[PDB]
C-alpha cells in the first residue's frame, strides 16, 4: 500500500542555526555559537576550552569563530558538555577529528555521547548525532584546570542522567566573575512519574534544582540562552536581563511542578 515512513531529520528554529560573531562574556570567556545555541570558548595562555558545540552542522562555524579569536585547531585542548543531546553535543565527533580537543564528561554523558544520542531515555532514536568517545571521565565535584581557569563539575541529573553544570571564575574589570554554565532543567514531553527507564527522575530533578540554586553564580549562562534570559543578538545588552541561578532554578521548579500536575491530569 503504504511504505514505512522516511527518516525524519531533527529540525530546529532557524535562530538556533543562525551564526553569530564571538560575543565576549568575560575576560577569557566568549559565546561562539549561534543566536540560540550556546557554545562557550574559554581562552587561556595554556590553550582553549569549548563548553558545548550546539548542533552537528555547527562544527565549521565554531572553528571559524575560534580562528577569529586566535584559537587554532591545535590550541583547542578540551571539550566539556552540558548534556549529550544533538543540539549541544552535535558537532563533538567532527570537532575531535578536526582539532586537538579531547572530551571530558561524566559516565552518563560519555555513554550517551558514545551512542550518538540513540536509545535516549525519552526520545528513543528521534534525536541522534555522530557518536564520539570521551577521553576522560569526571566525577561529581571534580575539577579540570586549563591555563588557570578551574572548571568544576556539578552533576544536575534530570534533563539527561548526565546533565552537568560547569562553574569557573573569570574576571571582568580586574574583579572575579563566578560563571555558572547550568544545564537545562526542562523535561520536554518526558514521562515524569513512574518512568521505568528513569525511576528516580523526580527526585533527581528536585536535587538538581537545589544544586543549581546553590551554584557560585555571578553570571548564569544556559545551553539555550532564552532559558536564562540571555539575548545573544542584543550586543552590549546580551546578558543584561539574565536570571540568577536562584531564579533560573525557581522558574524551572515551578514549571516542573506544573508539568507534574498536567501529567497527573493527562
Ligand atoms: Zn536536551
Amino acid at each position: 500500500e503504504v511504505p514505512l515512513p522516511q527518516l525524519r531529520a531533527y529540525t530546529v528554529d532557524a535562530s538556533w542555526l543562525q551564526p553569530m560573531a564571538p560575543l565576549q562574556i568575560a575576560d577569557h570567556t566568549w559565546q561562539i555559537g549561534t543566536e540560540d545555541l550556546t557554545a562557550l570558548l574559554v581562552q587561556t595562555p595554556d590553550g582553549a576550552v569549548l563548553l558545548d558545540g550546539g548542533m552537528p552542522q555547527m562544527a565549521s562555524h565554531l572553528l571559524d569563530n575560534m580562528k577569529a579569536r586566535g584559537v587554532t585547531p591545535r590550541d583547542l585542548r578540551l571539550i566539556l558538555l552540558s548534556h549529550a543531546h544533538a543540539d549541544h553535543a552535535g558537532p563533538v565527533a567532527e570537532l575531535k577529528r578536526r582539532t586537538g580537543a579531547k572530551v571530558a564528561a561524566n559516565a552518563e554523558s560519555a555513554v550517551l555521547l558514545a551512542r550518538g544520542g540513540s536509545d535516549d531515555l525519552h526520545f528513543g532514536d528521534g534525536i541522534t548525532y555522530p557518536p564520539a568517545n570521551a577521553d576522560r571521565i569526571v566525577m561529581d565535584g571534580e575539577v579540570i584546570t586549563v591555563g588557570g581557569i578551574v572548571f568544576t563539575a556539578h552533576f544536575m541529573a534530570g534533563h539527561t542522567p548526565g546533565s552537568t553544570a560547569w562553574t569557573w571564575t573569570d574576571t571582568r574589570n580586574g574583579k572575579p566573575v563566578r560563571i555558572a554554565y547550568a544545564d537545562s532543567l526542562s523535561a520536554p514531553g518526558y514521562q515524569l512519574q513512574g518512568n521505568p527507564r528513569y525511576p528516580h527522575l523526580i527526585e533527581d530533578y528536585r536535587r538538581s534544582f537545589a544544586t543549581v540554586r546553590a551554584l557560585p553564580c555571578d553570571v548564569l549562562l544556559t545551553p539555550h540562552p532564552g532559558a536564562s534570559n540571555w539575548d545573544y543578538a542584543a550586543g552590549a545588552r546580551a546578558g543584561a536581563k539574565a536570571l540568577t541561578c536562584k531564579a533560573y532554578a525557581d522558574a524551572a521548579e515551578q514549571k516542573f511542578d506544573g508539568q507534574l500536575a498536567k501529567e497527573t491530569a493527562g
